[PDB]
This record gives structure tokens, C-alpha cells and sequence, in this order.
């Protein structure tokens, strides 16, 4: 029953999911100031063009858009990365507010929202196993602020309406998550975990520099989702984004000077 509410928010999640007080939790906030610059990280690369989006999905806690991953068809690399991690999933985190909903932070500042593209490591040869290893998962976080709108996601805001409620699915095939991206693939990287129970410590981080930005209508449709399943009280999907945990001891490279 872990939620974003009053009373089951990330606050609570440790009574649930221990390892939330662990060595390695996410989101974390970036400091400018202290991230280094690591000459021996690589560029990353990122190849979504033969990427097979399926379904999109409202999981009660946020929205997934799902591909195919029984292939190398959307793959990332390089980077901090050492073999070939699948695309699965992408979802995003938001507020209720232009000022709030992103999970990392810079330098403290929080962003309208931000975009989770979720890949595995296929060594581990399914997401289930490779949630399991230090080293199994490398999620690609973008930053959104309120702007001009984002072409590339309005695909994604036509069809909210079709999964208001939670466990609601809709097909969504053809969907192109390169639309999604910003022009700089400059990052800062770190280890951590999962966001959202079980929190599990299996992420390489790869957070991008630069955001994207989206429009006050394209927010505002994200806003309508609803947490709740059809034929409950009405409780809007927002605000479901876990704060800044702290850093322990990790540090946080820079791509890029």
C-alpha cells in the first residue's frame, strides 16, 4: 500500500521496504559545485531507431510505456556503461505545481518533472534477474520544464485520456522515445536504486545536463491522471515523485566540463 498520500508516502516506505534507508537510494540532489569531471567516460549511445513501443500502461502510481525487449532493438551504451542494456520501460515523475516533480534535483532545484527510460543489462537476460545485480539496471533520466511544448510527447499526452484510471492499458505501438531527447547528451552519472518500491540498488544513473521542455498543457494533461482505479474517489495522479535521499558514500562524474 506505498503511495505518494498523506499517509503511505515515501516517508513510510522503510516500515515496507527496508533497504529505503540503504547505502545506494535514489533520487539524489546533483551539486555542481562538487560533481567531477571523469576524462575516461564516454559518450553515450543512445540507439532507439528500431525501438517497438507496445502498450502504455496506468500502474496506479505513474504510466509506463512499454517495448519489446526480447531483442536488441533499443539499446543504450557507453557512457559509464560496460555491455548493452535493453530499453523496457519509460515513465515520468511530476507535480502538482510548475515548481515541483522531479526527483533529482541541481544544485536543489527542482524540475516540473522528469523522464525515466529504463533499461536492463542483458547479461542478466531479463529484467526480474537483472534488478538483482548491482549492475543490472541503467535508467536515463531528462529533466522537463514548462515551456514550449515538446512535439515528440503528445503522442503520449493524445492517449492519457484511454488510461485515467489505474490499471488501464492502452495499445501504443510506433511510438518514437527519440522525440524525447534533448539535443545534448552531456550526463552526470552515479550508483543507486530504483525510485519507486522495492527500491532495489541496481541503477547505473545517467542523468542528462540538458532539459526538455514541455508545455503548460501538456503538463496540465498529465495532472488529470488519476492514482485511484475506475469507480473509486477521485485522486489525482500527482506529486509522485520521491525526494532527494542522501548521497553516502558515492560521487557523481560529469561527462562534460
Amino acid at each position: 500500500h506505498w503511495g505518494y498520500g498523506k499517509h503511505n508516502g515515501p516517508e513510510h516506505w522503510h516500515k515496507d521496504f527496508p533497504i529505503a534507508k540503504g547505502e545506494r537510494q535514489s533520487p539524489v540532489d546533483i551539486d555542481t559545485h562538487t560533481a567531477k569531471y571523469d576524462p575516461s567516460l564516454k559518450p553515450l549511445s543512445v540507439s532507439y531507431d528500431q525501438a517497438t513501443s507496445l502498450r502504455i500502461l496506468n500502474n496506479g502510481h505513474a504510466f509506463n510505456v512499454e517495448f519489446d525487449d526480447s531483442q536488441d532493438k533499443a539499446v543504450l551504451k557507453g557512457g559509464p556503461l560496460d555491455g548493452t542494456y535493453r530499453l523496457i520501460q519509460f515513465h515520468f515523475h511530476w507535480g502538482s505545481l510548475d515548481g515541483q516533480g522531479s526527483e533529482h534535483t541541481v544544485d536543489k532545484k527542482k524540475y516540473a518533472a522528469e523522464l525515466h527510460l529504463v533499461h536492463w543489462n542483458t547479461k542478466y537476460g531479463d529484467f526480474g534477474k537483472a534488478v538483482q545485480q548491482p549492475d543490472g539496471l541503467a535508467v536515463l533520466g531528462i529533466f522537463l520544464k514548462v515551456g514550449s511544448a515538446k512535439p515528440g510527447l503528445q503522442k503520449v499526452v493524445d492517449v492519457l485520456d484511454s488510461i485515467k484510471t489505474k490499471g488501464k492499458s492502452a495499445d501504443f505501438t510506433n511510438f518514437d522515445p527519440r522525440g524525447l531527447l534533448p539535443e545534448s547528451l552531456d550526463y552526470w552519472t552515479y550508483p543507486g536504486s530504483l525510485t519507486t518500491p522495492p527500491l532495489l540498488e541496481c541503477v547505473t544513473w545517467i542523468v542528462l545536463k540538458e532539459p526538455i521542455s514541455v508545455s503548460s498543457e501538456q503538463v496540465l494533461k498529465f495532472r488529470k491522471l488519476n492514482f485511484n482505479g475506475e469507480g473509486e474517489p477521485e485522486e489525482l495522479m500527482v506529486d509522485n515523485w520521491r525526494p532527494a535521499q542522501p548521497l553516502k558514500n558515492r560521487q557523481i562524474k560529469a561527462s562534460f566540463k
